[PDB]
C-alpha cells in the first residue's frame, strides 16, 4: 500500500462504468473546434450544448484579433506575480475593464476563478469571524472555507429562512461574510437574492455574491442576478470569471469597499503565482468590454434557452426548472443506467452534453446538463430537439 | 470595523514605505516589454533582470505562432473542466509534451502551478499520513498542506539530518510524502537532494520534488536538480509550472506510478476549475519541447549567471551563495532602507530586479534578486555590473 491506494475505489467504479460499453464521459476530446456551437469527437462532428460559453465569444473576431495582437507584442507569458514583474499593461487594462463592466472602483484579477473564491474567502474571514454559505455551493467557495481560519456555518439548500436562523444565532460582534451564488448550476436555477441579501443585511454580514454563470445576460448591465433583482449598491462583493461568459481563463473580484485593493497585500493565491499571459488579459478585455452592450447575442442566447426549455418540457423531459431560468437546462432521469444510456445516444447521433451523476450529484439525481450559446442558431436548437426525442424513445424516457 | 479593518496594518505599512519617496515595488507596470529583456517601464527603457524566463522562451518565433495558430482555429478559451468539454487537442499535447520531457508514462496540467501543488499535497496525503516538508518551502505547498487533512511535519531549513530524524519519529504504516524543492528560490541556493532522497527511501516515504526552478537548465535532459544528482527513476511525483522557462501559466505533475492518473478522478482543483485557453497549451506544448534540447539557450543561460555571480561578488557584495548554483543570484543586504535605496537607484538608471523584504523573507534578511536569461547578452550583463558598481557606490554598500 502507498498514498496512492486510496484511489483503488476510484479507480474500480470508473471501471464498472466502462464495462457498460459507455464512452469515458472524462476522457472526451475535443479534436477540432469549429465554432462556439460544432467541434469535431470521436471523428464525428457533433453539436456542443455542454459548455459554458454563453455567449460565444470564444470567436468573436475582435477577442482573437486582440489575443495575436498580445502574444505578438508582449509575448507567451509574464514569468513573474502580480506584485513583481508581471503586471503588464493588459493586466491594468483588464481591472479596468471589470471596474467598467461593473460600476466599480475596485477590482482584483487572479490566475483563475476557482483561485480568486480559494483566496478571497480565505483572506477575507479570519479567526473568530464567520463564513455563512449555502450547503450545495460550489467546491471553490468549500475550498476556500478549508484554506481558512473562520467558522463555517452552512444553511441549508435554497433556504431564506435556515440562513436567516443560523445568521442569528451567531455572536453579533464579529464580523461575517455571507456567500452566495446567482444561479445555481446544477439544476440552473435561481437564487432569492433579494430576501438572502435583506436576511443578511438585517444581521449585519457583509455579501459576497459568485455571478460566473449570469455574466453579460442578467440585469440591464448584464452584470448578474443581483442587479436583475435590483440590488445594485447592495453587495459588498462580486466574485466571478473569465472561463465562462468571457472566454478564457482567470478570476476576479470587484468591490467599491474602499480598504478593498488592500487584499492584493494580503491574498496568498493572487500574491505567490504568476499573473495570466499576455494573450489571456487582453482576449478578456476586450470580450468583458464587448459584454457591456452585446444585446442581440443576450437576446439569442434568452430565445435559445427557452425554445431548448420550453421544447424538452414538452416532450415530456422532468427538468430542474419549471420556467427558463437561466442559459442551463438539466434534465432529470430516474437512474445512473438511464443517463448514460441517452448521453451515450445523444453523442452517438452527433450532440455532446454534459452528464452529471453521484457524487457530483446528489444520490438519487441523474442529469444531462444543457448549456445554451448565443450563436446556437434556431435550426440547431431544432436539431437538438429533434435529437433529444430520438434518444428519449429508443431509450423510453418520455 | 469590518471584515477588512483586519488590512489596516499593511495599509500603514505600505504608506511607511511610500513615505520614503520609493517607488511602490508591488505596483511596477511593464508599459512595454520588447524581448525577454528589455520593458519599458515609467516611460524609460529597462533591462529586466527580475524575471523567472529563464530559457527566454516567450518571444520564441515557434511559440509566439503556435499561440497564434490555436486562437484561430480553436478560439480563446474552453469553457470548461477537463473532466468534462475543456479538453481539446492541444490539451492532449500538452500533457504527451511533459511525458517526453520528463520520460514519464503520467502527466497532470492543471491550470496554474499554485493549484498543482494545492492540488498533488491535499489529494495524495489523506486523514492519517503525513506531509514532510522544508520549513520555508514555498507558500502553495504549505497551502496544500492547509487545504488537505494530513499531518504535517516541518524539518529545519536545508538540514538532511532534521529530515532523517523528524521522518524516524512517525509511525511506521502510514503512507508519507516528504516534498522538496530542487532550488531554494530566495537565495539560489541548491538543496542536497541525493542525501534527503535517501533519508526519504530509508524510512518508507514517497517523494514530491518541486522543478520549477530549474527546467531546461539542470541535469542532461533538463529535468532539474534530480537528475542533475543523479536521481533519475527514484522519484515518485515530479512537480512544475509553465511559467518560468516555458513562458506561459498552468501547473503539472509527472510520474510513473502505475495508477497515477487516478488522481483526476479525486483532485478537487484540476476538476472544479476551466482547462486551459487552447493557446496557453499550444505555446506550452511547443516551448516544453524546444527545451528537451535548447543547448545554445542553456549555455548562455549558465554563462551568463556565471558573469553575474562573480562580478557582483568580486565588488564586494554579498551573495546568498559562494558558487554560482542556480540561475538566481541574491544580493543580501544589511537593512531595509539599503536594499530599498539599491532597487530606486537600479531602477532610475533602467534596471529592474526584484526586491525581498520582510515578511516575503525572514526578519534580519534584505535581498535584490536577480535572475539570470538565456537571452541576456554578455553586453547586458556588462552594463548591469556597472549599474551595480554605480548604485552601490551611490547608497554606499560595496
Ligand atoms: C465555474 C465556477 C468557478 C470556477 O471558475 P474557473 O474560472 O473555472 O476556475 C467558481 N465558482 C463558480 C460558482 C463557478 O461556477
Ligand atoms: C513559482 C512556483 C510555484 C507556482 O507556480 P505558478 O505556476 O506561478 O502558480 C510553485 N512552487 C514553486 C517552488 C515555485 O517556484
Ligand atoms: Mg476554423
Ligand atoms: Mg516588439
Amino acid at each position: 500500500r502507498d498514498l496512492l491506494s486510496k484511489f483503488d475505489g476510484l479507480i474500480a467504479e470508473r471501471q464498472k462504468l466502462l464495462d457498460s460499453g459507455v464512452t469515458d464521459p472524462f476522457a472526451i476530446v475535443m479534436e477540432q473546434v469549429k465554432s462556439p456551437t460544432e467541434a469535431v469527437i470521436r471523428g464525428k462532428d457533433t453539436i456542443l450544448l455542454g459548455t459554458y460559453n454563453y455567449m460565444g465569444m470564444t470567436f468573436d473576431p475582435d477577442v482573437i484579433a486582440a489575443g495575436k495582437e498580445a502574444l505578438e507584442k508582449f509575448g507567451s507569458g509574464t514569468n513573474g506575480s502580480r506584485m513583481l514583474n508581471g503586471t503588464f499593461h493588459d493586466h491594468m487594462e483588464v481591472e479596468q475593464a471589470l471596474r467598467d463592466f461593473y460600476g466599480t472602483t475596485g477590482a482584483i484579477v487572479f490566475s483563475t476563478g476557482y483561485m480568486a473564491n480559494l483566496g478571497i474567502i480565505s483572506t477575507l474571514a479570519g479567526k473568530g469571524e464567520y463564513v455563512i454559505l449555502d450547503a450545495d455551493s460550489h467546491a471553490s467557495i468549500y475550498d476556500g472555507c478549508q484554506q481558512g481560519n473562520a467558522e463555517i456555518v452552512r444553511f441549508r439548500h435554497n433556504s431564506v429562512e435556515d440562513l436567516d436562523k443560523r445568521l442569528g444565532r451567531l455572536p453579533k460582534e464579529p464580523a461575517k461574510l455571507v456567500v452566495l451564488e446567482g444561479v445555481y448550476s446544477m439544476l440552473g436555477d435561481i437564487a432569492p437574492l433579494k430576501e438572502m441579501v435583506a436576511v443578511a443585511k438585517k444581521h449585519g454580514a457583509m455579501v459576497l455574491v459568485d455571478e460566473a454563470h449570469s455574466m453579460g445576460f442578467f440585469g440591464p448591465n448584464g452584470r448578474g442576478v443581483y442587479e436583475a433583482q435590483g440590488l445594485e449598491g447592495q453587495i459588498d462583493f462580486v466574485v466571478g470569471t473569465f472561463s465562462k461568459s468571457v472566454g478564457t481563463v482567470g478570476g476576479f473580484v470587484v468591490s467599491n469597499h474602499p480598504k478593498f485593493e488592500a487584499v492584493r497585500l494580503a491574498c496568498r493565491p493572487y500574491i505567490f503565482t504568476a499573473s495570466l499571459p499576455p494573450s489571456v488579459v487582453a482576449t478578456a478585455t476586450t470580450s468583458i468590454r464587448k459584454l457591456m452592450t452585446a444585446h442581440e447575442k443576450r437576446e439569442r442566447l434568452w430565445s435559445n434557452a427557452r425554445a431548448l426549455h420550453g421544447g424538452l418540457k414538452a416532450m415530456g423531459f422532468r427538468l430542474g426548472t419549471e420556467t427558463c431560468d437561466s442559459a442551463i437546462v438539466a434534465v432529470m432521469l430516474e437512474d445512473q443506467e438511464q443517463a448514460a444510456m441517452m448521453w451515450q445516444a445523444l453523442l452517438d447521433g452527433g450532440l455532446y452534453v454534459n452528464m452529471a451523476r453521484p457524487p457530483a450529484t446528489p444520490a438519487g439525481t441523474f442529469l444531462l446538463r444543457c448549456s445554451i450559446c448565443a450563436e446556437h442558431t434556431p435550426a440547431q436548437i431544432q436539431t437538438v430537439l429533434g435529437m433529444f426525442q430520438a434518444a428519449g424513445r429508443a431509450v423510453g424516457v418520455i
